[PDB]
């Protein structure tokens, strides 16, 4: 597996991307790795942010498949028409395997300017692909044509870096305990929260409402997202925390960025807080402790550099909770697909201070009988 360590980049925020090759010859592109989709799509018309792009006239063993396909995420939008062909992953397992691929050929506020990715690697499962559940992820073929087992895991590091290891766990990337929660429903990779802290103090609600109506694990989406009335209870709760300064309303919208003289940020007068997910048996959970280095995301910008300035990196969602890259970093992710769950340890790459370290912690007990599905 140290052939895979370190084999993803990013730009902070920009997403986590792993070098791939499609095509005969291979054609090198980077690919945002992303566990909250099931598409596999690469740019492939030119674009103005975009340094490279599939060419499918140039490689011998594409073949097109006669059907166009739509994906529009929480945000960015793309289109474009689907084929297989020959696909590698240098830094990863040694082998080539043919798969679905959607050639974009039209997109809408999805590539970045400056971002060095080309395309999205969707890791979720085949009931969320477009245009249907018939078109085969990535990962599924990967599988099926290789022995590779049935289990990936992510070490998300920025603060940027990272490794996705395919097939297995690398221990040398991460201390302590792994944890497992399970995955609830093999769509997204969907799981359950059981109770939320903003420093150790229960935000008191029926724990369905953390998962109206699913919550999922989303490399692809930066934030912590969370359901209206848990986002507006949470944010009550690390304003009060952080009461001896006052932020503009913008800043707690995610609107404005709140900036400090360098090396200064006051980062004790900021709120822990614990997502605590169900456990593999019953009634019994664990929990996943994140400090504000990881909801407070630094702002690169040069104009701003006698400061440091971040943006508030939890948000209001209609559609669920999203635990995003804020959640990931600094945790090794291990989406164990052939056990039905996902398993969480603190990271090689943990952030901390003198202070206060993530953890990943358990196990927690609660008698209430109340199962925090959501339907
Ligand atoms: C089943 C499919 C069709 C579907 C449909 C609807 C929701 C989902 C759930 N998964 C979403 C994921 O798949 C895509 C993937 O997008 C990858 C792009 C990453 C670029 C990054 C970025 C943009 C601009 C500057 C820096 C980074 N974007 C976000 O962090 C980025 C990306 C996304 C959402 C956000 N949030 C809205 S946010 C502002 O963090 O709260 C942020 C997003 O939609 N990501 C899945």
């Amino acid at each position: 597996f140290v052939e895979m360590v370190d084999n993803l980049r990013g730009k902070s925020g920009q997403g986590y991307y792993v070098e791939m090759t499609v095509g005969s010859p291979p054609q090198t592109l980077n690919i945002l790795v992303d566990t909250g989709s099931s598409n596999f799509a690469v740019g492939a018309a030119p674009h103005p942010f975009l340094h490279r792009y599939y060419q499918r006239q140039l490689s011998s063993t594409y073949r097109d498949l006669r059907k166009g396909v739509y994906v529009p995420y929480t945000q960015g939008k793309w289109e474009g028409e689907l084929g297989t062909d020959l696909v590698s992953i240098p830094h990863g397992p040694n082998v080539t395997v043919r798969a679905n691929i959607a050639a974009i050929t039209e997109s809408d506020k999805f590539f970045i300017n400056g971002s060095n990715w080309e395309g999205i690697l969707g890791l979720a499962y085949a009931e969320i692909a477009r245009p249907d559940d018939s078109l085969e992820p990535f990962f599924d073929s990967l599988v099926k044509q290789t022995h590779v087992p049935n289990l990936f895991s992510l070490q998300l590091c920025g603060a940027v870096g990272g490794s996705m290891i395919i097939g297995g766990i690398d221990h040398s990337l991460y201390t302590g305990s792994l944890w497992y929660t399970p995955i609830r429903r093999e769509w997204y990779y969907e799981v359950i929260i059981v109770r939320v802290e903003i420093n150790g103090q229960d935000l008191k609600m029926d724990c369905k409402e953390y998962n109206y109506d699913k919550s999922i694990v989303d490399s692809g989406t930066t934030n912590l997202r969370l359901p209206k009335k848990v986002f507006e209870a949470a944010v009550k709760s690390i304003k009060a925390a952080s009461s001896t300064e006052k932020f503009p309303d913008g800043f707690w919208l995610g609107e404005q960025l709140v900036c400090w003289q360098a090396g200064t940020t006051p980062w004790n007068i900021f709120p822990v807080i614990s997502l605590y997910l169900m456990g593999e048996v019953t009634n019994q959970s664990f929990r996943i402790t994140i400090l504000p280095q990881q909801y407070l995301r630094p702002v690169e910008d040069v104009a701003t550099s006698q400061d440091d300035c971040y943006k508030f990196a939890i948000s209001q969602s209609s559609t669920g909770t999203v635990m995003g890259a804020v959640i990931m970093e600094g945790f090794y992710v291990v989406f164990d697909r052939a056990r039905k769950r996902i398993g969480f340890a603190v990271s090689a790459c943990h952030v901390h201070d003198e202070f206060r370290t993530a953890a990943v912690e358990g196990p927690f007990v609660t008698l209430d009988m109340e199962d925090c599905g959501y339907n």
